[PDB]
């Protein structure tokens, strides 16, 4: 049987609400996620360097072979529940002593032994011991797939969000290549009229300082996308020459309808794989809670042997060298002062601290889940906010060239206006691509479509067919 | 009886100066910390979140098992000091060979052995080897108590410097609220005066850009209230409902003053509980270096039978079946080459990672003291220039709207100033609460009342009244 | 014999380019590393802070006593390839009862044991299972020692960075400063001629406000500079005194050339420490392989006695109780139904483990390399825009000074004209300063004069002389 206690995981109580990350305008949706969602945005270059993640990314291999070790260790505990088999051969050579009580003969004794056979041995496994034990690893090996698959999802969405940074990054540096060609003509126009006398020292003064500072923000800019394509080519590549000198190719991200939850699933904790694998952790400190406790109880042990024995080795497989035995033997604790009771407590204690992660993963992901659905909407708005700025500081930097050009502007009012279209401009893409990783958010907050019913070990292994093991 | 070395830990040398984190005119104060330092704020709604934080934060469950599982752990070692008692029984049949040596009948030999009785077991500590463990796990479950005070101080830092941050959220997002109203009217009547002529495309597209700019500027304000009301749902509650839908009821700080230290204390060791921790890691290590070298030692082991044998089963329990042994054995490593001399020298450098990790603790609470002390009265005067500044500005606004109303302004001058009010209330209430976790951080750095001198287990057990462990009850 | 498998390694293939980190009129390089490179920055209040960090710094401390530990567990591992010697003696004294199989005499038989004497114990290690065992931990110390180096590399590279962020620190606090003391002197001024009615409130409020905005500004530059005094102080020092109360001198940064790398080293492999590291990582799983494939194998013991048995302690030692025996054993696993045969799949799996920790420290390091030798190169463009950015907006201050002090500028255009420089002076020293950690960045990403090939355990002793370990 088991010693194993019950266990009781409270249920997780909570109301649905599909208005909590939906617009008043927008369709509430509680529908399921597709296993690709990334393919719905529409961008091949994006699928392309996904692939390359679930290709190259070490961490996805390291989660793999995380599972694998599970899978060893399961295989190996596996074993104690059968009787084992050894071989075994000895020779020795004693003088054994006048005044040694085995002695009788009063005189110095020379002598050998040979031994030969086949030894077994099995601990009866009466109180679950060794079939918890087991147990334990299973529950540990189905955690490691969950905590793969949690891997999984963290790999491609942080692949997904560096992508997108990448591309704002480009736009960003785009926006500001323009933003410091212009500021050369500016300046040169100012500078030719310096020479003939037509603008003063102040006006060259702010032209040139409008072309230092945007020379200034536009290597910044390709600094900033230089680290954004540096984390990318990490995450994705295995060629140390892509790292080196490629670049990456990409997709400017335009709005679009996306079929993601707008409020809580009522099956959130079968969704989301980190919430299975700490539930599995949970069930493994629980059997090896039975497993403590099996210490109170009397262990049986089985020992038998077959093969030969003699004094000789000349005679040694003579058939009156042939020998056996079987035995049995039956060890209880009586007093230990406490040494068993603490380490059943010590594995109570275990199991605790198992439950306590399993409530802070809890915790922890309905806090995900709510800001992610909040800030999905939210920069929803920021969208049209920034869509709207853009446009209109754009207007009043057209009608702001038209009047410096007819000398009815100061340079100085003229150039903060494009210094205003320029900031609105930069601020527009990093909302846009700020919306565009507050889809994945939401996306990895619900699972990005993990099902703890399904077939985990199916899944896993056609989801792992690219996975690049070749170095093995 | 023991082959620990004497712990020699080298005296913490500083001077101590009161005017360190205090200004000018302020009182250079060196008075203790009150244990329940965050009421000190005269906020209601602080206090309950601080409890819900003390009775539902998992970080701090933890850091309670971890106690108590090095208390298990001391039990354990402590049953290593007594004689252990074991009941055993046995059968086993055996066809002994004729070649076999101990056979004289020159005949197969078909044999059983039964036994049963009552086993001693028991480990002269000659050397302190166990007793040393015992000490080891001693410092261990000392060093778990630190743990938890250390854990429960930071719990609770963090909780009410999560509620001041979210209540300056609260006050930006207000703020850029209003700040989005007036904006839309300024629109509206740009909007009317438009289509009837009284303004152009150009002051209407400024007007337009500044209401874009300003919703843009007031979601972002909800955004960041919203990460930070996440964050304190996460320190707080047990509720998933409230987790997911409810909010946080809040009080504004206003400036006191506080009776907080200014100046490093004298007996700083023993008033943080890091500190306190990383010593009795370093005595437990230094125990260990006694445990390795008792390995050098005769060790003696003391056994005892008292049951019965009988070579048939009939007979088990019969008079004739009685029997008893008692034996002692001394081993003594002579040679290997290495094994043991190699394993003290790994004890001794475990014990030297110990002390270095002691110093490194020791050196980061002294940073930790410097910047908060400093800090905390520069950000006091930041109060007085950051609320200044705020009038200053507010005051130029209200001669711009003035001048604006009646036409003597450009509406682009009127929206800048209008613009830098904002700023400078935003300002203005990021130095406030910046201010309020300026006074945690000085609390928190000289151990927000923990004193090592007094009876901890008493302290850890009363001040943990209202956790929740009833998920095991 | 050894049961290890033959490590194969694959080739880094990868281009060289000298232009990767060389502006167009700059010098493409590809001179090695000095292990002493902080000493040409020419700033010996730099050279004395890194001379404390090498000193005091206590991460450093405890790379070393890793190394010393990996050398401890190294010599316990050697000692597993020789004859054990042990000496023993015990006493027990039975009441061996009538019924026992041993007992012919028919009656209740008392009697003693009494033993002394050397025991011989040894592991005959045909399959290099301890062989192995200790070229593990032997590859385990060649990776502390590698460990070390990685670990010194960053404490100075951190505490030299940490010493230019503050230097950065103090320079925006002095420009704060003076930009206070005019705030201070402009208000003064107005607050004057207010009381006289030569300004109005709107315009000293514009005073005022700018005064109060300088002073909030001035104290956060106050605060920044004492955080990276903590920081420095952490870092190098071991007096409570001078943590609490002490400051930094310091040295201006100015520009010059720097002997660094713009392309990618052909050796780079046996350069950076941290490779280094995961290379000796990776053998050492290597072996344990083959350890644990000896599991499989016939494991030969030897055992030997040389002393005394008696049945009479008085006659213990005489010549009639001399005693010896010498014996060999031999063990072969036969069924174990997966047990050794899954332990072999986790260590195969460690190794597998290690590879991917490897490879993974090879890719993080060329984008390392990458990014590092494009924002140095990038930063260094931004130096000159930054330097003529301010002293454009410098020379605008004075033409707007001008005209302010005979009313032909009103005051906020001239409180605009001296914020627009405060900016382009802060930032050019923020500039200025991440150029010079940019050049810290190159070398780090390079192993800072690291090469494999040398004496490392010589290099380790000569360059830790030094370090404090007084304590011990
Ligand atoms: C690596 C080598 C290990 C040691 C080998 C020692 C050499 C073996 O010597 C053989 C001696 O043989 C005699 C043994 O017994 C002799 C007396 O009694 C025999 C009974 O008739
Ligand atoms: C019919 C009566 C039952 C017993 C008769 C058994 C016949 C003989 O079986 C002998 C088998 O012995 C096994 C010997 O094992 C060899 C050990 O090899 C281990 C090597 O290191
Ligand atoms: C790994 C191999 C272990 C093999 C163990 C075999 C033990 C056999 O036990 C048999 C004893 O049980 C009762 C039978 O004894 C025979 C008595 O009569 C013999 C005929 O004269
Ligand atoms: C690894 C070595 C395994 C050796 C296995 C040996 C198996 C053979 O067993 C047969 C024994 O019987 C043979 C006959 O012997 C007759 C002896 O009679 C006289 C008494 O000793
Ligand atoms: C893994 C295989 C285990 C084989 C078990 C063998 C059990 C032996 O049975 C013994 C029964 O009784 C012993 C007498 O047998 C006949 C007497 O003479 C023949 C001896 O070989
Ligand atoms: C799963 C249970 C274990 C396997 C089956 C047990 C086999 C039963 O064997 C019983 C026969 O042996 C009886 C004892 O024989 C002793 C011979 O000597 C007689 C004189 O005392
Ligand atoms: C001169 C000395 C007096 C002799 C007294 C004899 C008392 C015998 O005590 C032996 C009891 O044996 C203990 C049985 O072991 C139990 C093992 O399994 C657990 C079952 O409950
Ligand atoms: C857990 C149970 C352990 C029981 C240990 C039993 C030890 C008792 O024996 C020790 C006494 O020493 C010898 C005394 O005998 C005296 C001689 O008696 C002979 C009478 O003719
Ligand atoms: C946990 C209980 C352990 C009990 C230990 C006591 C063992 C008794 O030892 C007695 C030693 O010698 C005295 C008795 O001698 C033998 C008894 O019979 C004598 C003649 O009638
Ligand atoms: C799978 C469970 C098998 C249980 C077997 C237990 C092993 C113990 O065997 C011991 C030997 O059996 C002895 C049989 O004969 C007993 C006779 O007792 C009085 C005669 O001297
Ligand atoms: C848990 C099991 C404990 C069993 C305890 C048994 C105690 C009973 O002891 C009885 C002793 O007296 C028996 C009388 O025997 C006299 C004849 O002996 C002759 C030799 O065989
Ligand atoms: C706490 C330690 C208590 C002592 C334990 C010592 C180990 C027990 O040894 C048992 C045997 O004692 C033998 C006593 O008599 C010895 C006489 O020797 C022969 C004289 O002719
Ligand atoms: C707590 C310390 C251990 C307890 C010691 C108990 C007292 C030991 O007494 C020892 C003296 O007795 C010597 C042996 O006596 C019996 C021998 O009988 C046969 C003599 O030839
Ligand atoms: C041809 C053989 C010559 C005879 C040589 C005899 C040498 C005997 O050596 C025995 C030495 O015994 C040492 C045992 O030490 C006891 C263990 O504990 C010691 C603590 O002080
Ligand atoms: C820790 C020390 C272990 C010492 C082991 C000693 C082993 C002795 O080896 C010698 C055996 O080899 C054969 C010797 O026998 C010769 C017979 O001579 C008898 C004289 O009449
Ligand atoms: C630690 C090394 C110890 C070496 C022990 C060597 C063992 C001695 O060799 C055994 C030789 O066997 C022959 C017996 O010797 C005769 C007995 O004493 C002399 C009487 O004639
Ligand atoms: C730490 C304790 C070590 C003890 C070593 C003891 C070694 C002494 O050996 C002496 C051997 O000489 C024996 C002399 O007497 C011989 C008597 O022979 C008569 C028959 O018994
Ligand atoms: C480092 C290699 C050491 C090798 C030792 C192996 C184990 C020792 O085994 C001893 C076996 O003794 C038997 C040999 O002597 C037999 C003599 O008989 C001869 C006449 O029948």
């Amino acid at each position: 049987c088991s010693l194993s206690p019950n266990l009781n995981i409270p249920e997780a109580n909570y109301s649905i609400d599909n208005k909590l990350g939906a617009l008043s305008w927008e369709k509430e949706t509680n529908s399921s996620i597709t296993k690709n969602w990334w393919k719905d945005f529409d961008d091949e270059n994006l699928n392309k360097v996904v692939d390359l993640a679930l290709k190259n990314n070490n961490d996805l291999k390291l989660a793999f072979i995380h599972m694998e070790q599970a899978a060893a260790q399961l295989g190996i505990d596996f074993s104690s529940l059968l009787p084992k088999f050894d071989g075994s051969a000895s020779g020795s050579r004693a003088k054994t002593a006048i005044n040694a009580p085995s002695n009788r003969t009063g005189e110095v004794s020379y002598g050998n032994d040979f031994k030969m056979g086949l030894n077994l041995s099995y601990e009866i496994d009466l109180w679950g011991k060794y079939r918890d034990t087991y147990r334990a690893s299973k529950s540990g090996f189905k955690a490691s797939e969950y905590d793969y698959e949690a891997a999984r999802l963290s790999v491609i969405s942080n692949t997904v969000q560096t992508y997108f940074n990448l591309v704002n990054a480009y736009e960003n540096e785009n926006a500001l290549k323009e933003a410091y060609e212009s500021a050369k003509e500016i300046y040169r126009i100012n500078d030719e009229k310096f020479q003939v006398g037509a603008v003063g020292e102040y006006e060259l003064a702010q032209a040139r300082a409008n072309l230092e500072s945007m020379a200034l923000q536009y290597n910044e800019a390709k600094l900033n996308k230089e680290n954004y394509l540096k984390a990318l080519k990490i995450l994705t590549s295995n060629d140390l020459n892509d790292i080196l000198y490629k670049n990456q190719s990409y997709q400017v991200f335009n709005l679009k309808e996306f079929d993601i939850p707008t409020g809580i699933s009522s099956t959130i904790l079968l969704q989301r794989p980190d919430i299975g694998s700490s539930l599995e952790k949970l069930t493994q400190q629980n059997y090896l809670v039975g497993v403590a406790r099996t210490a109170f109880l009397p262990s049986l042990s089985l020992t038998g042997l077959l093969g030969f024995e003699s004094g000789d080795l000349d005679t040694l497989v003579k058939g009156g060298s042939k020998t056996w035995n079987i035995g049995g033997n039956f060890t209880l604790p009586i007093f230990h002062w406490g040494e068993i009771y603490q380490n059943v407590n010590l594995a109570k204690l275990n199991k605790d601290e198992a439950f306590v992660n399993y409530q802070n993963t809890l915790i922890t992901a309905f806090g995900e889940i709510r800001y992610a659905l909040v800030a999905r909407k939210t920069i929803r708005l920021q969208y049209d906010n920034a869509q709207a700025s853009e446009q209109s500081y754009k207007r009043i930097y057209e009608i702001a060239k038209e009047r410096y050009d007819i000398g009815e502007m100061s340079l100085q009012d003229y150039l903060e206006a494009r210094q205003n279209w320029l900031n609105a401009a930069v601020a527009f893409n990093n909302i846009k691509y700020s919306y565009a990783n507050s889809i994945v958010d939401v996306i990895k907050a619900f699972g990005g479509g993990f099902e703890q019913s399904e077939d985990t070990s199916k899944n896993i292994k056609e989801e792992s067919k690219n996975l690049d093991m070749s170095f093995r």
